[PDB]
């Protein structure tokens, strides 16, 4: 199928610094939930798949570029990040928490075991004036450009001093050297690096879903236009909506996320 054609090849930008979902081999080859799941999506469509790395920072300008045309890389499907490009419908959850190490004073709270901030209401804001206290006067870290970032520079839990890395392997670095009090990210990733590291993370607080974070991971896609490039766009949307019900269908999502993550993260 030539390149430009209807059906021609999809390229699909990943970080791979994000295990379970996105991480390289010994080989430095690309692996993972997401690129096991982008090649059965493309199988199920009749397209063709290459895989493509792109840093974590520069991945939504990297898409407009046209470097790639779907960003399959762990992230959520925001509001926010709708008013530039568009999403599939969620393949996966991700919920947020804070972690500290063993040790530290957040690990005597009571808050509720998870709270959504769509949903929202005075009981999910006790909780949030309960955070804010809790962290005066200490140093949190999260990846640059992420959802959790933007959680805390809102001011929901006060007027926080973050501190950001380029990669969640150096914010969990950070949080294990104790140069930070806490730090937050996907439940998921400190669970995978508590597992492979051996050191005693710990969550503590709320799991946080809805508001700045979002509704689950999809592929990001750009918007659909009227020139080729757009119409094309509009297409790719339009096929990975149905492959992803049709792998829905069939397990597959299920399958390969308990394959990646140990449990179903699927949607
Ligand atoms: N490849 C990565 N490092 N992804 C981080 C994603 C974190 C979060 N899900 C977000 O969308 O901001």
């Amino acid at each position: 199928v030539p390149r430009g054609s209807h059906m021609d090849k999809i390229k699909i930008g990943t970080e791979g610094a994000y295990p379970p979902w996105n991480s390289k081999d010994a080989s430095g080859a690309l692996i993972g939930f997401e690129v096991e799941l982008a090649e059965e999506l493309c199988k199920i469509m009749g397209r063709e798949c290459t895989i493509v790395e792109q840093d974590w920072d520069g991945m939504i300008p990297a898409l407009l570029m046209r470097k790639f045309d779907a960003i399959m890389a762990g992230m959520s499907i925001t509001a926010e990040r709708q008013k530039t490009i568009t999403f599939s419908q969620g393949y996966a959850d991700e919920v947020a928490a804070l972690a500290v190490m063993k040790g530290s004073s957040l690990e005597s709270m009571d808050t509720p075991e998870g709270i959504n901030l769509t949903l929202g209401g005075s009981a999910v804001k006790k909780t949030l004036k309960t955070l804010t206290a809790a962290l005066a006067g200490k140093t949190v870290c999260t990846q640059t450009g992420t959802i959790h970032q933007n959680f805390l520079e809102s001011g929901d839990v006060g007027k926080v001093n973050v501190r950001t890395y380029k990669t969640q392997d150096e914010v969990n670095l950070d949080l294990t050297s104790g140069r930070c009090d806490v730090a937050l990210a996907a439940a998921v990733a400190f669970t995978d690096y508590a597992d492979k590291s051996g050191k005693p993370v710990v969550l503590v607080g709320p799991t946080f879903s809805g508001g700045a974070f979002g509704n689950g991971v999809g592929v990001g896609i750009r918007q659909g236009g009227d020139d080729a490039i757009g119409t094309r766009d509009a297409k790719l949307l339009k096929d990975f909506n149905k492959a992803i019900n049709t792998a829905r269908k069939q397990g597959i999502i299920s399958k390969l996320a308990i394959k990646h993550f140990g449990f179903d993260a699927s949607m």
